[PDB]
């Protein structure tokens, strides 16, 4: 549970687009091809900022969705 | 305005925050209650900018999508 | 009511300054004097971008309490 | 991590939002319910943000209040 | 009295590069050479951009100067 | 955190301002009032930042100069 | 609107973009499919953003290339 | 590799130099003279820096070149 520390390591703007492509996923089934990169070190780095998108997600939407001006339909 | 004049005009953070909204809506079904905006020219206001993400999320997955780097499930 | 087309006129780090600034003023009293500016349009066009700062200051803290996670002490 | 390294590790944008933050609860009362952190290890770093905050805009106060630009209400 | 709309049309960092290039200019003498630049339209452009610099050298100066926290030294 | 990694630890916008605070330094003799800080580690990480906007200010004078699009006036 | 706003009218990051893609496509040959954007208005808007960053490239290579710090292999 | 790590150091801005400055020399010739640094430590980060853009270049132009929405002229 480091996603916080990578928020500030990442930057506002990687961490949107790892967001956004989190989101891309989840609605269209278009996923990074992980198992395409050949060197082991980088694919666990690749995986990290991947998935620290899929956290910001789930973290985004709960925030979203605590407040009155968003609901679920 | 255009979608493209309306990414200049938001620049690169409100933009993708914006993108990140519309991917939330998609997935979680949590959405911007633009209704509950009681004056009309801010509620249009928010809307083309909430619109803009809808359309940036869409166009931003098909170009993923036109990747050899991204597979799809 | 230009406010929001402002937000993306100044965009995000000035936009977030002027909010500051507001906030600074509304809880010491520390007030940039604008009185002291010799030419009128540059009076009009600063006063702009304060009162700027003094409405998101209003939308923010109005959105912030519409989340479950603050609260009014 | 003191707080002038925090500045840099968050970045402009984020401690702008930070300090924002800060100022809405020192004059709304509108406040962070850290409490309601569940995991320890993430109210402590959530804090440490909050913080940081509350810091910078009383630093921030200081110097606009030393400036012969402010005037004191 | 456009230099105030000058800093909102650059953004924060290309006004921070054009008042660099005036204390350059300030303290080295070390100055474009404008006259090289015979299409009027790219000319009127960048000296906008270089004259809005100098401009803001001597507010920011003058701003800094206003402070408790500096000293004409 | 060598002197040489600080142009990324402080990040662009806040490295021209440290460069920007130099070059006002150096033609008006404005100057930051490290006397005014009391705790010797928050002095020493002052320092650091106000001395980066130095060398970055020297050696953005240097580069500038070594281009025939500029002249020593 | 003309074409000596667009560096300001991207934005910084959008126009380092644009110039990235001019560099690639400089010495790679590979080449962003005009041809296939069939609404002729954004064709134009896209054409003038990717232009935007060939012209700079153009400037920023000759820039570079009139400093003794730079050599020509 | 730390090439990714450099990266999220850099930032997106910085990192698009970079990689800008290793398109110049790619089509143009025009190359960073790092032998007339002899301060071995500037020397070695600037070749990190300048080394950085040289493999984002080559990543970037693979992704690119991987997108139906790229052609190879
Ligand atoms: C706009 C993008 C967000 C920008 C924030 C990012 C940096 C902030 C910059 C400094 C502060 C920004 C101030 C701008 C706030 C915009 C206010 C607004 O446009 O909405 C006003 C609207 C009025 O409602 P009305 O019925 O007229 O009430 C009258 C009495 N006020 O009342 C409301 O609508 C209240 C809720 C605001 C809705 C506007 C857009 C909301 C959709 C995006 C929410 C995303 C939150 C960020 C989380 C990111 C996670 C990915
Ligand atoms: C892992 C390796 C990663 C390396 C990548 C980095 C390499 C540096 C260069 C990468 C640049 C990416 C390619 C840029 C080429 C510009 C193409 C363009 O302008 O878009 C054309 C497209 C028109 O498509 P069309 O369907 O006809 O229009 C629909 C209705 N308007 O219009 C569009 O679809 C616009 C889609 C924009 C949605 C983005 C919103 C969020 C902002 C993201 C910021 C970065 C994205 C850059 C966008 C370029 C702007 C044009
Ligand atoms: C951190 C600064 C904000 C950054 C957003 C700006 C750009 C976003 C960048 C991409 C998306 C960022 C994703 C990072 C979100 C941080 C998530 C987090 O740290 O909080 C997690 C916390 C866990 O709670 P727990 O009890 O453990 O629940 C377990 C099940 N999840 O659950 C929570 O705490 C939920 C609420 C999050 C609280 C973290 C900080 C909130 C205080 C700042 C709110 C400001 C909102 C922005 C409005 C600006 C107006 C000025
Ligand atoms: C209208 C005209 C406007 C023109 C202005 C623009 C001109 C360009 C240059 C302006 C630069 C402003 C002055 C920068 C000088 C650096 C001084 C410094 O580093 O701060 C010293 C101060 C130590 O004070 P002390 O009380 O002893 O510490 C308390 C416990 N730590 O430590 C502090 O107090 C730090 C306070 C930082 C709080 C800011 C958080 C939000 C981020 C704002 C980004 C811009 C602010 C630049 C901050 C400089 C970083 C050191
Ligand atoms: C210039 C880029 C330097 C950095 C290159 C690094 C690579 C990545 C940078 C890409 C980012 C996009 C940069 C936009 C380029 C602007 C083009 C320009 O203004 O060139 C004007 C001038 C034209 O000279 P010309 O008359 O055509 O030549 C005679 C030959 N017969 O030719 C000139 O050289 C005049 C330039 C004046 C600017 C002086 C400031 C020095 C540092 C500026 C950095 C930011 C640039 C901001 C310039 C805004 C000008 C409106
Ligand atoms: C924090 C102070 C708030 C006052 C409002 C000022 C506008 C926000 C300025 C923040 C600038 C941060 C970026 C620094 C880059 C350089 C910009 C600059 O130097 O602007 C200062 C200048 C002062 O403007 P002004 O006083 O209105 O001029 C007429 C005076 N008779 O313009
Ligand atoms: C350099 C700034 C140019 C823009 C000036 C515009 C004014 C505002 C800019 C201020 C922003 C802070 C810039 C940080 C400055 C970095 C200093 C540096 O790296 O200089 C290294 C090199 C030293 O040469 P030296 O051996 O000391 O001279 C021999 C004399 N006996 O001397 C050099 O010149 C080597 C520089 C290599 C960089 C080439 C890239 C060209 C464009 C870079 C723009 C962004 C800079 C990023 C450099 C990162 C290097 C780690
Ligand atoms: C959108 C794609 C998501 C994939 C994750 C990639 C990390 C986020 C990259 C966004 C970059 C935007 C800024 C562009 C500046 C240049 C950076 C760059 O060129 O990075 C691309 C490169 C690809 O990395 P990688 O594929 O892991 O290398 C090993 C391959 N066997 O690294």
């Amino acid at each position: 549970m480091p996603f916080l520390s990578r928020l500030f390591h990442y930057g506002v703007d990687l961490a949107l687009v790892s967001t956004c492509v989190a989101g891309i996923r989840r609605s269209s089934g278009i996923s990074f091809e992980v198992e395409k990169i050949h060197n082991e070190d980088v694919k666990t780095a690749v995986e990290k900022y991947l998935n620290f998108g899929e956290w910001a997600f789930d973290q985004s939407s709960a925030f979203l969705g605590s407040s009155t001006w968003f609901k679920k339909v």
